[PDB]
């Protein structure tokens, strides 16, 4: 190699006893990113992997054809919030979108709040907002480096003038004015010793409901609920439309579940001033119950009670019992409803998953009926705007193939009529084509997966390929512009691929459930399953095939790595999860035990410890197999999944394997500055973080440029 590996000390005195089962963890000290000895390794690292990448010629090729034909208008769909329209915009290359306001469709927009002003990186970006009902006053939060902790500020609209008001601890909250214009729900958490920046690894516990009056001080807001006893629980507070219910979803972890409470407001003695009189309609974890709607004391919820497809049920609060719930939109035998919002009063817009695309209709409130099919592309919606007094929705198109585009239709006339409302690279899609394949897994399944490619390609085994999954957390991944990976088709003679694997919601929840607990491994058979139906159809082989994942995904692709090295030519690891026995001690890791377990029980570690991927790196057996070159990219502000996680992999990686003298594949890190596990990251950055994987690829694969 070009490069040594730095020298990273082994504790072999560390050991963990896991009900009898004894594991050493020689790297457990990069689990303090404060340290010196952590600090020097992490610096080590950097200094290997930054000249690497940095001396493939294809790298700046790459980064001046993305910052190119990344530089196009970004719209987000409008919005109407009192009086006004707001949307956010990018003129092309800026690091942080811009929210716009005008007061009319027609009327000359002004900039409304710019994030790229709050810093001179772009590494300050919005995390969450809220107009009041009547669109007057406006709450932002705001996050430095990429970090979950926010910051909530407040504007009066008129002017866009600053106030004073300020709110710190913020983290994972909701944002919920009450219709009087009074004041605002959000969420916090107590105090801690440390830090609260990001850097920390300190874990999340005791989230608290407040309610914060406009004009006063932080101190002095109100506590509306606290879960003393189940440090976990998080209590997230909306308004009902009519303003008369505070509805609290009580959620536990990341499962979809959630207890759901109502305070009537109109039952306070003396308005908000404590504890709310908590009505406990549904006081379990049995089921997700999502607010749609009201209509006096009936209220409409999108659920997956005993409806893993999901529904539309009715609940009356004066007669709440289950037996007595009305079923207003039945599920589907396979198409998912994955949300419904009300507008114009007695619509009902619903956006469904057939077959990993959206569709999108309109339903009579009342009945329930389809009323109107929205003709869509194939690809996702990503952006709709149109709450119950609006009478009129927009929506955010995209697909592989094309940039996003805006339409809107006007509710209230007899004829409804979706138009193009905004369209925007100057890429010609008739040169590509894509395809929806079905492929068995181990166990007989059927897995969906897209292919991209370049037309007219012969299926001979000679093309590179990129291969993307995630496989978790209800998230169903659905077709996306990424001037990035068409790049990759179009000047590394590249083919995409994304594979649908279990553990995802594109087939509800049975699919959620079928990649986790004791049946996370079928995520792995599935993805690995994917990979050999490429080589065996002649779209790749192995040595030229590159799989990628992101957090969840990025455990995804490392597990692959050690459980199939000989499948791949090149893993990239984003933000992984990668110490899947000490997951749950940091930050927000407690949540995801709903999806993997946790190794404080003895069945669960059983689980865990067969495809952690810290805990099974091990030389391949064949003299003729090598593991995949591997780069593993994390962030110093990743306070979602912390660092640490990929610190100690990395090191095991070049200790176990990197020493071994078959291993010609490099195993890198890279480990950015103010930036954190993805959300509102920067333009300037994710150019660099593209620039940086593809020319791994091209690096480790020598593919070369294609003008
Ligand atoms: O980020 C996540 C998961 C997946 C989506 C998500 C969200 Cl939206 N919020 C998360 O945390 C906030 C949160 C909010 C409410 C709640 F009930 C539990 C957690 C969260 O942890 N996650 N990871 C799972 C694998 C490693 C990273």
């Amino acid at each position: 190699l070009s490069f040594q590996y730095p020298d990273v000390y082994r504790d072999e005195t560390a050991v963990q006893d896991y009900h009898g089962h004894k594991i050493c963890d020689p790297y457990a000290w990069l689990e303090d990113p404060d340290s010196e000895q952590t600090k020097a390794f992490v610096e080590a690292q950097n200094k290997i992997t930054v000249p690497f990448l940095e001396q493939c010629p294809i790298r700046g090729l790459y980064k001046e054809r993305m910052t190119e034909l990344y530089d196009y208008p970004k719209y987000s769909c409008h919005f109407k919030k009192g009086k006004r329209y707001f949307y956010f915009y990018n003129t092309g290359l800026q690091n942080q979108r811009v929210l716009y306001v005008q007061d009319s469709l027609e009327g000359e927009a002004r900039v409304f709040l710019d994030p790229n002003i709050l810093s001179d990186d772009g590494t300050v970006a919005l995390r969450g907002y809220a107009f009041s009902e009547d669109g007057e006053y406006f709450a932002y939060g705001l996050s430095a480096s990429g970090s979950d902790w926010v910051t909530i500020k407040f504007m009066k609209v008129d002017g866009a003038k600053e106030l004073p008001d300020v709110l710190e601890r913020v983290k994972f909250s909701c944002m919920a004015w009450t219709h009087d214009g009074k004041g605002m729900f959000y969420n916090s958490y107590p105090q801690q010793d440390g830090k609260s920046d990001g850097t920390e690894t300190s874990t999340n516990l005791h989230q608290k409901l407040y309610y914060h009056v406009l004009g006063t001080d932080q101190s002095e807001d109100i506590l509306c609920a606290e879960f003393p006893d189940e440090p976990k629980w998080m209590g997230g507070a909306e308004l009902s439309d009519d303003g008369r219910y505070v509805l609290l979803s009580i959620r536990e972890g990341c499962d979809p579940v959630n207890r759901l409470w109502y305070c009537d407001l109109q039952q306070e003695s003396s308005g908000i001033a404590g504890i709310l009189k908590w009505v406990k309609l549904i006081d379990n974890f049995e089921g997700e119950y999502d607010y749609v709607t009201n209509e006096g004391t009936v209220f409409t919820f999108k659920t997956n009670r005993h409806s893993p497809n999901y529904r539309v049920i009715n609940i009356d609060f004066t007669d709440p019992e289950e037996s007595k719930w009305k079923v207003l939109v039945p599920e589907h035998e396979k198409d998912v409803l994955e949300w419904i919002a009300c507008v114009r009063s007695n619509f009902l817009v619903l956006c469904y998953l057939h077959d990993v695309k959206n569709t999108l209709q309109l339903h009579d409130l009342t009945t329930g009926a389809l009323l109107k099919i929205f003709p869509l592309d194939v690809g996702s919606i990503v952006g709709y705007s149109g709450q119950k007094k609006d009478t009129e929705i927009f929506y955010q198109f995209t697909s592989f193939l094309s940039p996003g585009i805006i339409y809107h239709c006007d509710l209230t006339k007899e004829e409804l009529e979706p138009r193009v409302f905004r369209e925007v690279v100057k890429i010609d899609a008739s040169d590509y084509q894509t395809v929806q394949i079905f492929y068995p897994s181990k166990d007989g399944t059927k897995i969906p997966m897209f292919i991209v490619h370049k037309k007219g390609i012969k299926l001979d085994g000679s093309h590179p390929a990129f291969l993307y999954g995630y496989g978790g957390f209800n998230i169903s991944i659905t077709p996306n512009y990424s001037v990035s990976r068409l790049i990759f088709v179009r000047h590394m003679g590249g083919i995409l691929a994304v594979a649908n694997i279990r553990g995802g919601g594109e087939y509800g929840e049975t699919w959620h459930k079928g990649g986790i607990l004791a049946n996370k491994q079928n995520c792995f058979d599935d993805f690995q399953c994917a990979a050999e139906y490429l080589i065996k159809e002649g779209y790749t082989s192995p040595k030229r095939l590159t799989i990628n994942g992101g957090s969840n995904g990025g455990l995804l692709v490392a597990a692959c790595a050690n459980q199939r090295p000989d499948l791949f030519g090149c893993v990239i690891a984003q933000v992984g999860v990668m110490d899947m026995l000490k997951f749950h001690k940091y930050t927000i890791g407690h949540a995801w035990t709903t999806d993997y377990g946790c190794s404080d029980s003895k069945q669960h570690f059983e689980w865990l410890v067969k495809y952690s991927p810290l805990h099974n790196v091990k030389l391949p057996e064949a003299d003729d197999i090598q593991y995949p070159s591997m780069l593993l990219l994390t962030a110093d502000h990743d306070d979602r999944v912390v660092p640490l996680h990929s610190l100690k992999f990395i090191a095991t990686l070049q200790y176990i394997v990197g020493r071994s003298r078959k291993q010609n594949n490099p195993l890198l890190i890279h480990v950015d500055t103010k930036a954190g596990h993805g959300a509102g990251k920067p333009t300037a950055k994710v150019i660099e973080e593209v620039s940086d994987m593809f020319a791994f690829i091209a690096r480790c694969l020598n593919v070369d440029w294609i003008p």
